[PDB]
């Protein structure tokens, strides 16, 4: 559980990252994997699952890797009903069985059990997110999930992804903000966070970048907390 808030000079700064924080947006901006009640299909590393999910949307892909921690994590699930919620790339992503093309994705963690996972009544406790803009609690919004224990990743897309159009997070040249980390804070006093910037230099590897989520970390939705601390670019 718990570990420290960010060191001044260890936050990611979007002026030391120069090529397309648009690469960055795509992972946030109406952008994820969702899956219902599916079972693992294949596996192609020792520590990943594949799952026959199909593209409900405008089919770019019918097969999704998600890679987890470590084969232990991967034993566990494999053989579970899992409702999965994830966000995905293409680019450096996988090769299956060598024996069957236009739609092959992949993912980090985003598995959660589909038996005693949802709430008697609708979206329950839609978690409450605090937001810091120059230390000031400026805005504040609630994001919804259906699952008790939902994975910290689920409550990240769906954050960045309402600050990416209420406060332009990302913009697809840099972005209005220097610095940014996502806070979780658990019932127990369990901290733990996320950078939100990108690495320093031009080029961002999307896979290195989600591979944060494959601890497939989970929180309980009635009790987490979330800040999300942001500082502007000067002028
Ligand atoms: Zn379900």
């Amino acid at each position: 559980e718990s570990q420290p808030d960010p060191t001044p000079d260890e936050l990611h700064k979007s002026s030391e990252f120069t090529g397309t924080m648009g690469n960055m947006k795509y992972l946030y901006d109406d952008h994820y994997v969702s899956a219902t009640k599916v079972m693992s299909v294949d596996k192609f590393l020792a520590h990943d699952l594949i799952y026959n999910i199909s593209d409900k949307k405008l089919k770019n892909y019918d097969k999704v890797k998600t890679e987890l921690l470590n084969e232990d994590l991967a034993k566990k699930y494999k053989d579970e009903v899992v409702d999965v919620y994830g966000s995905n790339y293409y680019v450096n992503c996988y090769f299956s069985s060598k024996d069957n093309t236009g739609g092959k994705t992949c993912m980090y963690g985003g598995i959660t059990k589909h038996e005693g996972n949802h709430f008697d009544n609708g979206n329950l406790q839609n978690v409450l997110i605090r937001v810091y803009e120059n230390k000031r609690n400026t805005i504040s919004f609630e994001v919804q999930t259906d699952k008790k224990s939902v994975t910290a990743q689920e409550l990240d897309i769906k954050a960045r992804n309402f600050l990416i159009n209420k406060k332009n997070l990302y913009e697809f040249n840099s972005s209005p903000y220097e610095t940014g980390y996502i806070k979780f804070i658990e019932n127990n006093g369990n901290t733990f966070w996320y950078d939100m910037m990108p690495a320093p230099g031009d080029k961002f590897d999307q896979s290195k970048y989600l591979m944060m989520y494959n601890d497939n970390k989970t929180v309980d939705s009635k009790s987490v907390k979330i800040e999300v601390h942001l500082t502007t670019k000067n002028g």
